[PDB]
């Protein structure tokens, strides 16, 4: 069938549910803990049943998803119990739009073979980002049962990151260089707290930032500051801070990108047995 979830007990309910099947339904579980705290992105929850769902996808609302090319508003969040459940759920128009540019985001990699099922039927042709997922030791320890070497404080202050660097962080962003990815960063940056340490000028030089689903993305080091250990402190920090808050502290990184893969080991942050996707679709 299908149930939109409605007020903070239903959310609260998924929540509790998701954590049993972490980490692969940690990209979901991850945005309802954000959705429960303002809904700033202005998500709604589906589900096939209600409580005992076996598929559930967040995904944004319809009348904030005016540009067919906007992948980056065009997100959908997912996790199934079941796949061929989870085929029948996604092939409603009203779960998923697939005739606009959209990406599909889970931490459950056995959805490949669902997106690639439906990509005939519904006419779009799909491109798989798969990443190494982490998660931090201290959220392992907490749901599923490392200081950075210190740093100038006269060079360096931690500050909050102004909707006007979304312009330097969309230069860094590997997903990121245009205008859409641009209008994307600035929304995370006006909707949830993050970090970046200001240099010697008071200028942003190593920023992270979350996106919805509260995973830790887009974090940089301009190249005059980098080596130094900028940007492991600027995570440190933000992975302390959605720690306090009970919020999971996860992350991905590219297999190219050993520098991130370093900075992970040094905080205990752990690679998963459960990768990070990302399905890029558009209508053929
Ligand atoms: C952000 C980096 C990648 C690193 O920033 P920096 O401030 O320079 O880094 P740190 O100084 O803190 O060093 C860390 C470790 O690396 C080592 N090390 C450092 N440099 C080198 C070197 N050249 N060659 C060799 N080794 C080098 C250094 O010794 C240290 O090793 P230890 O940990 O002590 O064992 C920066 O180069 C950049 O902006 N790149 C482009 C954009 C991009 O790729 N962005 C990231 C996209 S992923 C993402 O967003 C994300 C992922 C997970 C969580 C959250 C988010």
């Amino acid at each position: 069938g299908m149930f939109l979830l409605q007020g903070a007990q239903m959310l609260q309910m998924l929540e509790k549910s998701l954590r049993k099947s972490l980490p692969m339904s940690l990209k979901v579980y991850g945005t309802v803990m954000h959705m429960n705290h303002g809904n700033p992105f202005n998500l709604k929850a589906l589900v096939d049943k209600w409580p005992d769902f076996q598929t559930v996808v967040i995904r944004p609302q319809e009348q904030d998803m005016k540009d067919d090319l906007d992948h980056y508003t065009n997100t959908y969040h997912v996790y199934s119990e079941d796949l061929k459940n989870c085929q029948e759920f996604l092939d409603l128009p009203e779960v998923i739009n697939w005739k606009q540019h959209l990406q599909i985001q889970s931490t459950q990699s056995s959805l490949n073979e669902v997106i690639q099922n439906l990509a005939a039927t519904k006419s779009f042709k799909v491109k798989r980002s798969k990443n190494i997922l982490y998660m931090a030791s201290e959220t392992i320890k907490e749901l599923t049962p490392g200081k950075p070497k210190a740093i100038d404080p006269e060079m360096f202050k931690l500050s909050s990151v102004d909707p006007s660097h979304a312009a330097v962080v969309n230069r860094f962003w590997l997903f990121g260089g245009n205008e859409r990815s641009l209008r994307f960063i600035e929304r995370c940056i006006q909707s949830f707290p993050n970090f970046c340490l200001l240099g010697p000028e008071g200028t942003p030089v190593s920023w992270s930032l979350m996106d919805q689903t509260g995973e830790m993305r887009m974090a940089g080091t301009l190249p005059e500051y980098r080596a130094q250990g900028l940007v492991t402190h600027a995570i440190y920090q933000q992975a302390q801070c959605l720690l306090k808050r009970g919020f999971p502290v996860y992350s991905h990184v590219d297999p190219k990108n050993q520098i991130m893969q370093k900075m992970s080991q040094s905080l205990n942050h752990v690679p998963m047995p459960s990768d990070w996707n990302q399905w890029n679709c558009e209508p053929l």
